[PDB]
RNA sequence: GAAGAGUUUGAUCAUGGCUCAGAUUGAACGCUGGCGGCAGGCCUAACACAUGCAAGUCGAGCGGAUGAAGGGAGCUUGCUC
């Protein structure tokens, strides 16, 4: 995917006996416009490399999110750590109505009327985790029930 | 039919409060003002109140007060019976 969206930069420090050396981590996501989302950040010294040291793993771990076509599969109940995420599908005409790190991951999946939320912790380090566990178990038909409905 | 930021730390994560975007009113206040239409205008002292006005109506319900006119009598057109 080439439809990358930057999530957050955050100015990391750590201390040597000489003094404080600073480093930048920056998480970005990568999607294909049809639903293969990826994750990752990089540890470097500088801004323009830590977003492509994010691409170092963002093209990795890409998994085809099982869409329906422009609309999400279900009302969602999901969590990682101390972040919890609610989602439900919308109908036709509303655009991006998620927030912060939720508009990055749910816009590269091909769905546009998203209506996603954040509960518990709001840390974007652990926020993007609960969003993909919200999208990892999507199935309209892939249940093993011996019935189409 | 539901958007979050900033802020504890050398940095992190979590629990957790603060401050912020918004929309609002019977509005004030600081500013500066061209007009129309519909509106709304003691939120406080149910505090004291000058002044005028806010419910008088009826004579075809009844007694009783006053005499429009007009037609005449005298004096002679002033006056009254």
């Amino acid at each position: 995917g080439y439809i990358e969206k930057l999530v957050q930069v955050n100015r990391v420090a750590k201390t040597v006996k000489g003094g404080r050396i600073f480093a930048f981590t920056a998480l970005t996501v990568v999607g294909d416009g049809k639903g293969r989302v990826g994750f990752g950040r990089g540890k470097a010294r500088e801004v323009p490399a830590a977003i492509q040291k994010a691409m170092e793993a963002a093209r990795r771990n890409m998994i085809q999110v099982d869409l329906n076509g422009t609309t999400l599969q279900y009302p969602t109940k999901s969590a990682h750590g101390a972040s919890k995420v609610y989602m439900q599908p919308a109908s036709e005409g509303t655009g991006i109505i998620a927030g912060g790190a939720m508009r990055a991951v749910l816009e590269v999946a091909g769905v546009q009327n998203v209506l996603a939320k954040c509960y518990g912790s709001t840390n974007p380090v652990n926020v993007v985790y609960a969003t993909f566990k919200g999208l990892k178990n999507m199935q309209p038909e892939a249940v093993a029930a011996k019935r189409g409905k």
